[PDB]
């Protein structure tokens, strides 16, 4: 009924962030720490939705990952079904230092009081900020302290583009429930506030709202379908994209940018969400398959580690000493863009249930936010239909499981 025995540890990954090589490393540094251990690399897919295809199709045998990549979407979903490991024990069985790792992005993967996978590879949203259009619009040389002040900005930030170009871009439906969480939250609206969902309150639909009159009745503002490559190429004065654009963005902008954390909500309370992916524990592994599983990655995310994974690839270190890393000061202090970066985690929050744990909403309410981006949608009637969607689906897919 479970993998048992010897054989290596199999490390199922897509190598998110192109990091086969950075990932061969982590292993060879493992097997130095552990001689008695081996573990096999993986190709399980191109990107996250293929991992999580091949590992349900692994489900029905014993052919299963010992460790596993899994999205901000899908360790839920697999968690829920029963599959996968509650590490809170074997956590401190092995002596794990939770507490070093940066709260949010563990909390990322706590349902009831339980953990369900380790931060790897994660980012943020983050704020790009072309600075000669800052100039020229008379603006200080900052991210904006409030979506109001920014929205302020933004009619000037227009006149000094000129025409064909736009003060701000916004994500597609590739990624717009992503990004638009963070001013949701920092307007007081949100998603749904855990199980229940908060659509159509007030505080939402002004947030929606906000984004609409953006785009249309000011008009400042655009969707941007390759949202990094629009900013790089001055096509937008400034764009909330991943921090996992900043490299990209770096090598191709002939112009000075800046990086902003995104503005946060009154009293400075968190405004930006966390992504990417953990690590997780299938649940049919044999105890000393689990066991040899959490060593595995413990260590590739201890301090040393996860700031090497970081410089390789984009990501951002998920301890909190990783910051004192002899290696990592070094790039920080060349690289003071991967530094916004870094100090915006503490000011992170969870997602919200609707995007991250119910079916498909991610893709939902990205679909909703597009449509009112692109067409002009109304808030109100969009909202109101996406939440009539979403509450059949959470109903009928989520909420009887959790007896």
């Amino acid at each position: 009924s479970v993998k048992s025995g010897s054989g290596p540890i199999d490390f199922w990954s897509s190598h998110p962030g192109q990091s086969s090589a950075a990932e061969r490393e982590l292993i060879g540094r493992f097997q130095d720490r552990f001689p008695t251990l081996s573990v096999k690399l993986i190709d399980a897919g191109k990107d996250y939705d293929e991992v999580a295809q091949k590992f349900n199709a692994a489900l029905i045998g014993t052919d299963v990952p010992d460790v596993v990549l899994l999205d901000d979407r899908w360790w839920f979903h697999f968690a829920l079904s029963g599959v996968l490991t509650a590490l809170d024990d074997l956590f401190g069985q092995v002596g794990v230092d939770t507490t070093d790792y940066v709260d949010s992005l563990l909390a990322d993967y706590e349902f009831n009081g339980r953990h369900y996978a380790v931060p790897y590879a994660r980012s943020t949203p983050l704020f790009y900020y072309n600075k000669a259009a800052w100039q020229q619009a008379g603006l200080p040389d900052r991210g904006p302290q409030s979506w109001s002040e920014f929205d302020e900005w933004g009619p000037e930030l227009q006149r000094v583009v000129g025409a064909g170009r736009s003060a701000h871009g916004w994500a597609n439906a590739d990624l717009i429930s992503w990004t638009f969480q963070g001013p949701n939250w920092a307007f007081g609206g949100a998603y749904s506030d855990k199980w229940t969902l908060t659509l159509t309150e007030p505080a939402t639909i002004a947030a929606g709202n906000f984004y609409r009159n953006s785009i249309h009745g000011k008009g400042y503002a655009a969707v941007a379908n390759d949202i990094a490559n629009e900013f790089a190429t001055g096509i937008l004065a400034s764009a909330v994209a991943s921090t996992g654009s900043l490299a990209g963005i770096t090598a191709s902008a002939r112009f000075d940018f800046g990086a902003a954390p995104l503005p946060t909500g009154p009293d400075a309370a968190p405004a930006c969400p966390t992504g990417g992916a953990g690590l997780a524990i299938p649940a049919k592994l044999s105890e000393e398959r689990k066991v040899n599983a959490l060593k595995f990655i413990a260590f590739v995310t201890n301090p040393t580690n996860t700031a090497y994974f970081s410089q390789q690839t984009g990501y951002l270190p998920v301890r909190k000493s990783a910051v004192d890393d002899a290696s990592e000061r070094h790039y920080l202090a060349d690289n003071p863009r991967a530094r916004v970066a870094l100090d915006q985690l503490p000011h992170t929050r969870t997602q919200d249930y609707a995007r991250v744990f119910l079916p498909g909403g991610d893709r939902i309410i990205s679909a909703g936010l597009e449509s009112i981006g692109l067409r002009g949608a109304d808030v109100t009637k969009t909202f109101t239909n996406i939440q009539k969607r979403l509450q059949v689906i959470l109903d009928r897919q989520i909420m009887r499981k959790l007896a």
